[PDB]
């Protein structure tokens, strides 16, 4: 209850595919500051099960190295909103998305996370268009966001 914007409508099974994490925001600088930093996670693509539940394909720096990790987000009763599993109750919502270029979510344990992603390696302005005005709400005190070079790099080197 402090991300209050959601995707009405949602298809999940439409945002199935490849995805660049373009822009990422959060509410600590310690969040996203180092390249191991905890929410600093590059999304690969999203399969959802036709359960309904949404696996997740992301590399994350750890010890010197750009991991590749598999995580499950759940579904609930509110199909804009899934539960990850680690040892705190942490929620992710889809705020938006076109399903064909961009799609906006945030996680959220206050800890949040916020990222823009989108469908190829080009910097979509109308989508962080979107992104910045969906979070200028939001308490953030850090943003990153990446070039086209970037995004075809693993953890975006
Ligand atoms: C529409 C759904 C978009 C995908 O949402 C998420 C992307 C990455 C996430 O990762 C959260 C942190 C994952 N852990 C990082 C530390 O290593 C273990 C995995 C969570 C949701």
């Amino acid at each position: 209850l402090i991300v209050t914007q959601t995707m009405k409508g949602l298809d999940i099974q439409k945002v199935a595919g490849t995805w660049y994490s373009l822009a990422m925001a959060a509410s600590d600088i310690s969040l996203l500051d180092a390249q191991s930093a905890p929410l600093r996670v590059y999304v690969e693509e999203l399969k959802p099960t036709p359960e309904g539940d949404l696996e997740i394909l992301l590399q994350k720096w750890e010890n010197g190295e750009c991991a590749q990790k598999k995580i499950i987000a759940e579904k609930t009763k509110i199909p804009a909103v899934f539960k990850i599993d680690a040892l705190n109750e942490n929620k992710v919502l889809v705020l938006d998305t076109d399903y064909k270029k961009y799609l906006l979510f945030c996680m959220e344990n206050q800890s949040l996370a916020c990222q823009c992603l989108v469908r190829t390696p080009e910097v979509d302005d109308e989508a962080l268009e979107k992104f910045d005005k969906a979070l200028k709400a939001l308490p953030m005190h850090i943003r990153l966001s990446f070039n086209p070079t970037q995004l075809e790099e693993q953890c975006h080197i």
